[PDB]
């Protein structure tokens, strides 16, 4: 497939509530920006391979999370709220007015929560392997069930995903259907060499709402997930087989309960669907986009 490796961005820093925020911006600068929002435990990185197929046409936006990515590390909790307020801060501090989303697993909730509170300002989402409520375990797929149930358990937790940076080298790899390289790899690593940095990554997904727990974020995203339901604004959505946070089942269930809703199957898939296809991912997006006006 060639899957690009290298990261050739010049690299932005925004001040946001005091902090060096990291992003990619490349593109035009006329026209409506496409906002790209990476997850855990990943950063702008995963987008490396997918901007390129719209940065001719489209500005292109993808921040590192606040305590991820070349993104500064204050010392937070960096529960969503944390990074609610900060996403909401960096998209201030750029000027944006009307986005379009591109969004992945945690950058889906921070994206589907600033779309319910801005709708009018949203001309369209592409989303994949996002956040949506997982009423029980049994929904979570067998070969990630114990990974993360391990890692939302009281100090196991931390140990795996702390100490033994378990989030990065084992769930990380489980995610890809492909190999990946360890240049790759080491690009993952990148924020993560010391131990303490890896808050966020044990945090983030203790905050998944799972089995009705933590509460408020199941009521969050459920909130949003009515918005989108309600929503007309136009949506990309790609799905692989089996996947992990969306089963091609629940896919194929937004195809028709997801108003203005086109999905696209990029074949086998995980988490990380934008490292096994992303030229599919990109192009389509590409094809999408000058839609979005009307
Ligand atoms: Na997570």
């Amino acid at each position: 497939s060639e899957i690009g490796t290298g990261f050739p961005f010049d690299p932005h820093y925004v001040e946001v509530l005091g902090e060096r925020m990291h992003y990619v911006d490349v593109g035009p600068r006329d026209g409506t920006p496409v906002l790209f929002l990476h997850g855990n435990p990943t950063s702008s990185y995963l987008w490396r391979n997918i901007i390129p197929h719209v940065a001719p046409s489209h500005r292109c936006i993808a921040p590192d999370l606040i305590g991820m990515g070349k993104s500064d590390k204050p010392d937070l909790d960096y529960f969503f709220d944390d990074h609610v307020r900060y996403l909401d801060a960096f998209i201030e501090a750029l000027g944006l007015e009307e986005v379009v989303l591109v969004i992945h697993d945690w950058g889906s909730a921070l994206g589907f929560h600033w779309a319910k509170r801005n709708p009018e300002r949203v001309k369209g989402i592409a989303c994949m392997e996002f956040i949506r409520p997982i009423p029980t375990w049994d929904e979570w797929p067998e070969f990630a069930r114990e990974t993360f149930q391990a890692f939302r358990t009281a100090d196991v937790g931390r140990e795996l995903i702390i100490d033994q940076n378990a989030f990065i080298e084992g769930a990380l790899p489980m995610g890809v259907v492909r190999p990946l390289t360890e240049v790759e790899m080491d690009h993952y690593r990148e924020p993560f060499l010391k131990p303490v940095d890896r808050e966020p990554l044990w945090r983030f997904p203790n905050e998944l709402p799972i089995a009705g727990e933590p509460a408020n974020i199941v009521a969050l995203v459920e909130a949003y997930m009515n918005w989108l339901h309600q929503s007309p604004v136009p949506k990309l959505l790609f799905w692989g087989t089996p996947g992990v946070l969306i089963p091609p089942a629940e896919a194929a269930r937004l195809a028709e309960s997801l108003p203005n809703c086109k999905t696209v199957d990029i074949g086998p898939g995980l988490f990380l669907l934008q490292e096994d296809n992303p030229d599919l991912i990109g192009s389509e997006i590409a094809r999408w986009l000058p839609g979005l006006a009307g």
